[PDB]
DNA sequence: TTTTTTTTTTTTTTTTTT
């Protein structure tokens, strides 16, 4: 992590680089990642500017092709973070993977909501033990967070619930637009690089009320393009992981079928659907994922959250 | 409960304010709710004007990411509404809470009705007995809302039952867009504070006769889910507990199956299912919760509604 | 009862007038009541007709939040119509009660045609006698109706015989379609004020015909469900209260189970079984109803129609 | 009576009227009774060809709310045919009533068929001596049609009996579905206005055997409920009288029985028990009579057929 | 292939190579490609200078009409690289074509992104094995690079797996404009000779969010058609392989519609439908491609990447 | 066809012809059709040169107004090119008539490029069989040029395939400037008189990629029209036929829109729009003809190129 | 003269038999 204030020994004055943090960029690879175009747009930036700005940006950091050798020590930095249930942990290969997006949809009660609560503790588990030893970003917008459940959970996996609770940031987003301001200003607070997960529930929730109708249809998908762009962009270059729960939908014209259109569906690296099974048990399939092939698993909700159907 | 009226020390024109309030905007908190698309419909404010209302509503109040720990603290202001049995609050964590949509489906005569009634007299009762003491708003789509029922309760629970009426605003919604029109009206009569609880008995009674066919299911769910997120945002700004009571149907293609599909799932945040049980006896069944686990009680409809079986 | 003519001077056109009566809009009461997406519906109604109308109506009566203590006075309005047998009325709570649906089921012989003649005569008894002192339109889609037996029982009660007939309305429906044809134009019938009751007999006989197996199911519960809607608005607005006699079926799946599934279970406010007994006599048992607990009484067929055992 | 030739002068061309006469519809009142998506059924016939036809029969006849006085007028043309027992006919209120669906049950040797054939030359009688002087259709699902009993009674009356025996129209119903059709197409000989009476001995014979077991119970009563309607349904056009025999079953888990379950029994509007007495004396009791009381009275069987036990 | 250098003894100092290097033009080749007016953009090139280099670059390679004998004679330095299905190889004529655009488009899951990896491994197989021996620039704008599993596919095909990821350069397309920079200076990359094929995962990610809205898709397209078009004047002078993955969209308006409109599919010589199909088959469909016929294959996606559903 | 030597015979030097024909001048009737501004600017041309030249040019070919009658046997001289489809043909006239430019436009796959192909095929065929019987001049800016499609045609239309091949001339426009000078010099190549065909595909599309942006609009539009009467002057001239091969574009503004505006609408002869029909079939209409009205046909692409529906 | 975009949303119980 690279603040902005790099670009200031550079040749870069002091009052340029208020207005980018003002525009919410905050660090040197967000420079890079944001176009000309974009970055024109912020006050008090010209196009002189903003090409300055870019030039001197690129003397720090340097992007262009490299060895695919040299691409998976990179890679190396990826954590997992535990599910809390192994046998999702398994057809996962480790978790939920940072510098991605994954992404749970399904009926009520299927634990969407449980997931999140889980990872918000063990992301603060310790490295080897299926966490990344950082703090987390809720943004909540069906308004189910509950500090209570996490206490709880905490206890289960032996940590002080007080510490756990306050590495854990909570957002309400009572809009679609207000979630997207959420999480373009998230850049600030992750600068500091103690984040390890950012948890939207729901994603579609928010778009699905304030876009109504077909002629709302595509505006609807072009800004939750743009926000889970967004939300991409900000996993690779913090290395954290998003955390996604998605609402389901009956077809029909014709597993449950999702919502948010192929633009969700591109975006998210990573698609798990929960169904309701047994009594207590709940089924996990892996619909989509760049590393991993389909599987399924069950999983139980249980005082520790999400845990396996033994345990 | 901050007035909109605090805009105007801001530098908002008196006038406009009218428009908030002939908007349904009578409260700080649902200026920011609000996206600044929505209030632009409204009359005689103009895109320039919605930016200064928008920025002066966030000098006022200030929504942001904020520790677990702080919204522990905030999550104390939550009432807890006993349901008239001790049973079925211990399975629910204390009873009907406050900030949530809590929604109870199952056959006919299994108390639906009879509980929404407890629940207006249990309210009015001081914290500590189970109620929140504060004022009831009913809208009734079965027609079947008894003013009567409630004074017989109001004397088992030793209250006077005139005044325990008086506290109850009773509204009889004849359609669907009048159930509709009615729920965002409540902004300016919760702005009081008073109220703690909303009953809708029942959600999709109205929605299921103007909405008829495939063609329109599509339309229906959409207006319903705009109609349940209105309602949770009223439950979260207002502090007060959201009750709808739900039917059920049969399903041939294959506990009952509740309607209003998968936007009524998503949207209650607490399901319980209730049944017929042997003689007078109902068996209560905690489906969906983000707090509790499931479970089950056993419950009786007696002189004062709802109550324990011994009792 | 207000007409819709009131709504002319308020400044509707003269010639809308003919088009909402066309529609079987007669009352003030039922625009409020009628979305506007079905007024659109209405021949030669443009949606700013339909607009202006709606206000035009709420101009003239107000909808909205009152107090539970003004509802009780609204409330007292309430008739009880005597069904002949006193102990039938106690547990009633004095009678079938006008704005709300009673529905009444069980097996051949057990008097269900015959409380619906029962209640012909009572209903045209005066207040303070058991009845309404009003007309009744009868609906028969058994094809039982018997104009003799009516005179029987009038003389029963020492009332004018041939005067007893000219107050009852009687239609034959011959099929569903005609059935609920026949409710949608009981609006300009029921606006002279005169009918207290309103007598289906039975509900379910021709749906039961017209809609046959699983395809037609889920077409015959929504129109049985839109025809009991507009039966629970006449009652409402009229102060009419609506009688319905349904069959059984056996169960062999698994007192007797009834017919119409959860659609006209949810809808009856009120729901009497009766049963065959030890020679004449009869069992009637309370199943549901809003405002009074399960109860059992024994009842006769005699001479003056449903009386007590020892009457 | 109208025929549907009346719907070529309204604007009918002649081309549809053989349509609607291909489909059996032979009368105005059929073209009323029969729902607008059963004619659309009809080959050749379209919504626009269907909406026209209604109309058009409007036009002729008008079917609506009118005073129980004027229905009892019309109740006044109903044709009592005698039984043959005085006693009988008393309890009866006379014998069998036109427009009603008359029913008797019981063990073998019990008179139903004989009763039949004695209604076949009562039928025939005057009235003013029991008979309605017209037409009867004899529908053998029994098989034990017996000509030359009708001879022996015939003679026995004192009327000539080949005479008598030509106004008797015989079909044997091999199957249900051959049954079925009988019924449908008896409004082709019924439209005459000669017809008025109709025996189907037994009803259930066939469909007991067609449909076996109870996975098909649920479309065995399905089917027989529309068999039913439609003999209730023709009874009422042409003022003919319906009269069933039905077998009995002995009940293991508990007068005797009745097959049919509660679809027969809400369709039968009379229903008759005959019992074995003592020597060849028969006990018959009236077990459902939407007119007359309860009672019993004992018959014999002699050369007159049915006949009272002195006579 | 001929580099700049060449053209310097023919006349052209070595102070304007360095000018027209840093313009990327690497190649003799690309002179004659790129316009006069693009060279005058290039900084210390004056249009004699421009007029001088064009005029030397004729003189060491000459273009021209040439017979169709000849050509088919250069067409045969073309490879066709192994897509890893035999089924999917033989539609397409022996896999992908260098020195044309191959684009394959579809919903999620349907195994673009693994596609790309398997390419990556199969185009260092020694030609006759279905590959083209030679290193892959791989450029990613979904983010969805996974080195190991290029690593597992290496073994799957029994290659060296490090020695396989060396041979693989991976450039991160951070926006539209990285994105477009990066093929720009991509010729001096490709000036070596090693490299075969280049993948875009996805072509169409970047351009979707940067540009948005009516008012900017002119200029989306636009920058597209040249981003595009730059491409494909890469795989003719290098004789490499464009491999392109695009998404897809639903069309309310109205095989899945992919996105790019009208610019990509012209651009794209082949074009590949992949959908998904019962279990784990994949459906491929060849929609457009220059010398082969529609057609549709199965595939499967597993530890060897893509390959035949048997296999 | 004339040579330039025929003007060296009246008075004309030699190195005025070598200047000449280095000015791409070959033929008297490129002489007269030069104006006398554009052989001034000829290097070494003086404008007394130029006009002796021009007077020469005169005094072998007279220009002037000639009977209707002249002009129709001149006109007899065209000929007709078939597609390949008998349909397309008697839509077209008998085909692609020399002497005029004709263009092609519509979507992707929609065979453009499998008619030119076909074409180039066709044109071999001697007279009366639909072709022209001379070689093909093919340039190609796509780069989907494809000599084993060639072959393939020719063995399907019964021709020596290596011959066909031969009488083929492909150049690559590498960019505008590139395709605009081969359109320059291929007047001396036409000069030989064996070339009927004239295949340019696309015609836009190195223009659109050159000139981008309303600024370089009108230089694009200027250059495309110089092309363009270029083109129509050569066919006119050595009585060839030019074929052009157009993309299409969406119109969110507002069969698809073609590109090249209306310079390239007014230049075209003939246009013919081509569509994706159901399965294989395509649809081509004629939009513009300047002999022939408009009409549809059906054909579609096989082993032989353009083919009728049933061949 | 130029240039396409983007999915949504579940419903409804029947019926004795010996
Ligand atoms: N005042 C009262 N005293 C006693 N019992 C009552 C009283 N009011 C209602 N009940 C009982 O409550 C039941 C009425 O059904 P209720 O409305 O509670 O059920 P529900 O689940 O809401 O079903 P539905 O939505 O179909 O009406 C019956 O069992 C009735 O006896
Ligand atoms: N006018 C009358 N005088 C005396 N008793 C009568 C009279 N009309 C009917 N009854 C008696 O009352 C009963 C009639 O029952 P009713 O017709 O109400 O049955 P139901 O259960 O409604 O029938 P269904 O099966 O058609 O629904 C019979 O037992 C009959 O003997
Ligand atoms: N000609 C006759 N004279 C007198 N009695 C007769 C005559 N024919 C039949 N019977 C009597 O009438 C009865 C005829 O049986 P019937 O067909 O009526 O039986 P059921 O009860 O209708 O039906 P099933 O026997 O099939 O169950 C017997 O009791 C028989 O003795
Ligand atoms: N390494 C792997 N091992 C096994 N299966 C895998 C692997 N990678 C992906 N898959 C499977 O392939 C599918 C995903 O393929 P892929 O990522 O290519 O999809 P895509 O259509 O390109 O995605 P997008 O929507 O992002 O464009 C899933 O079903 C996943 O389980
Ligand atoms: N040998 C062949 N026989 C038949 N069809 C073929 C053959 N080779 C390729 N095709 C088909 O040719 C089609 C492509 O047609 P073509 O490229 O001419 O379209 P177009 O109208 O020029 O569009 P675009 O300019 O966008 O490429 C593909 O659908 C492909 O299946
Ligand atoms: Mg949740
Ligand atoms: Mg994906
Ligand atoms: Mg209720
Ligand atoms: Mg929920
Ligand atoms: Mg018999
Ligand atoms: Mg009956
Ligand atoms: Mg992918
Ligand atoms: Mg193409
Ligand atoms: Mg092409």
């Amino acid at each position: 992590i690279l603040s902005v204030d790099e670009l200031q020994n550079y040749g870069i004055n002091a009052s340029d680089l208020q207005k980018l943090k003002s525009g919410g960029i905050y660090t040197v690879n967000t420079v890079l990642s944001t176009t000309r175009r974009h970055l024109c747009k912020i006050k008090g930036l010209s196009e002189v500017k903003v090409e300055k700005i870019k030039e001197a940006a690129g003397k720090i950091i340097q992007v262009g092709f490299i060895p695919a050798t040299v691409q998976l020590d990179i890679r190396q930095r990826v954590y997992s973070l535990s599910t809390g249930s192994k046998q999702l942990d398994s057809i996962l290969g480790g978790g939920i993977m940072t510098m991605s997006i994954t992404e749970v949809f399904g009926e009520f009660r299927c634990g969407k909501t449980q997931m999140s609560h889980t990872l918000c503790v063990t992301t603060q588990l310790p490295r080897e033990m299926g966490g990344g030893e950082g703090k987390v970003a809720y943004i909540d917008t069906e308004g189910t967070f509950r500090p209570e459940r996490i206490k709880q959970i905490a206890e289960g996996y032996e940590l002080d619930p007080e510490s756990c609770l306050a590495n854990v940031s909570y957002a309400r987003a009572l809009n679609s637009e207000h979630q997207m301001e959420l999480v373009e200003q998230l850049g600030e607070e992750l600068s500091s690089g103690d984040y390890r997960l950012i948890v939207v529930d729901s994603i579609m929730a928010n778009f699905r009320v304030d876009y109504c109708g077909r002629g709302e249809l595509s505006e609807r998908q072009q800004k939750l393009n743009q926000h889970l762009f967004k939300l991409n962009r900000l996993a690779e270059e913090f290395n954290v992981a998003v955390f996604l729960t998605n609402q389901v939908q009956s077809d029909p014209g014709a597993g449950r079928k999702p919502i948010g259109g192929h633009v969700l569906a591109h975006a998210s690296a990573t698609r798990i659907l929960l169904r309701k099974g047994r009594g207590d048990e709940r089924v996990a399939k892996l619909q989509d994922s760049p590393d991993m092939p389909e599987k399924e698993c069950v999983y139980v909700i249980g005082e520790k959250g999400i845990t396996d159907s033994s345990d």
